[PDB]
């Protein structure tokens, strides 16, 4: 079994996130900011994170660096509703970036992708 980290603010995102996880195959755990996101992270044992990037308290963007520079070889993956940060360097920290979307084929092919 592989475990996955799904970070979003959103209640009912997490939860379809997770539903939608489940169905592929895979053990979720969730957190509901950035700073409970570091704390699961670093004192667990995750395959991968998945990382909303919009959240009160410090954004994903910086999650996605503090977990990139504490576990060099951690699988991220950026999950936001929003293409703008693609562009933006900090996204760098991320092995795939990823935009939501009501069909969740993309993102269950580059989560397989990345547990490989
Ligand atoms: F709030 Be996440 F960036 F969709
Ligand atoms: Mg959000």
């Amino acid at each position: 079994m592989k475990r996955i980290l799904v970070v979003d603010d959103e209640p009912n995102i997490r939860e379809l996130l997770k539903e939608e996880l489940q169905e592929e195959g895979y053990e979720i755990d969730t957190a509901e900011n950035g700073e409970e996101a570091l704390k699961k992270f670093f004192s667990g044992n995750y395959d991968l994170v998945i990382l909303d990037i919009e959240m009160p308290g410090i954004s994903g963007l910086e999650v996605a660096g503090e977990i990139r520079k504490k576990k060099k070889d951690a699988k991220i993956i950026l999950l936001t509703a929003y293409s703008h940060y693609r562009s933006d360097m900090s996204s760098w920290a991320a092995d795939e970036y990823v935009v939501k979307s009501f069909n969740f084929d993309e993102l269950k092919e580059k989560v397989k992708k990345l547990l490989s």
